[PDB]
């Protein structure tokens, strides 16, 4: 309720450029590892490698769920969630081609709900998924809250850039806080965090928290940051 002063839970909803293998250079822009460390930050616990290319099977399981969206879990309350694109492992193109909104329409989306999804450690699971914990994602439905807006700042830039600004204008719709989180910092290019920044000072109150996944730097930072803003 409006009115506390903590809420007390915080729904994250992780977005970014996303899409086919081809539209991301075979290379994802950090989403993923970015929730896999923050909710689960052992070396035993981390996975680099979080493939989106899979098959009809996996994509019907109960960790995907028929979604284009990962529950990555709960931090403790914080539910995290990743906006994503599936695709097919031999088609290559997306999951529900013809049934989805763009990404950019799909990622801005404030409620979510996906009856008994189970929330999501590696594609091994996929499946598989009586061999992992079994944690469902809370009511079947998450409320969102906030989002972080990722943009991979390391070593097609301006490209991205332009897709995230239109997810930026989408989120903005919404008007529930964003904080940008600049990704694969370790690897970091100075021209890609200089613009990153211009982007985000071409908006009001926009803050950057600059992160790497793979070095542990600035995770919880992100996630707090923008639960603070959440509780303005
Ligand atoms: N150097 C470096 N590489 C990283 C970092 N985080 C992720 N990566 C690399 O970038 C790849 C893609 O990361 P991933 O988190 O899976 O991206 P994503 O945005 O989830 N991709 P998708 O759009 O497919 O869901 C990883 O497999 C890893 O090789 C980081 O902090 N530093
Ligand atoms: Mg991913
Ligand atoms: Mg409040």
């Amino acid at each position: 309720r409006e009115n506390l002063y903590f809420q007390g839970t915080y729904n994250i909803s992780v977005v970014g450029l996303s899409g086919t293998e081809k539209e991301k250079g075979q290379c994802g822009i950090g989403k993923s590892c970015l929730c896999n460390r923050f909710v689960r930050p052992s070396a035993d616990e981390f996975h680099l490698d979080h493939t989106s290319v899979l098959s009809t099977s996996d994509f019907g399981g109960r960790v995907v769920n028929n979604d284009h969206f990962l529950y990555w879990g709960e931090v403790s309350k914080m539910h995290i969630v990743e906006q994503t694109e599936f695709i097919d492992d031999q088609t290559f193109q997306p999951h529900r081609s013809t049934a989805l909104q763009p990404y950019i329409k799909r990622a801005a989306a404030t409620k979510l709900a996906s009856a008994e999804k189970l929330m999501y450690f590696c594609t091994d699971q996929l499946g598989l998924e009586q061999d992992f914990e079994q944690k469902q994602m809370p009511d079947g439905k998450l409320l969102v809250d906030g989002f972080l807006l990722g943009i991979d700042v390391s070593r097609n830039f301006d490209d991205q850039l332009k897709f995230v600004s239109n997810l930026y204008n989408q989120l903005a719709k919404t008007k529930k806080p964003i904080v940008v989180v600049l990704t694969k910092c370790d690897e970091g290019v100075e021209r890609y965090i200089r613009d990153a920044h211009t982007f985000a000072l071409s908006k009001k109150n926009l803050q950057v928290v600059e992160t790497s996944a793979r070095s542990n730097v600035n995770v919880d930072l992100a996630f707090s940051t923008l639960v603070q803003l959440i509780d303005k």
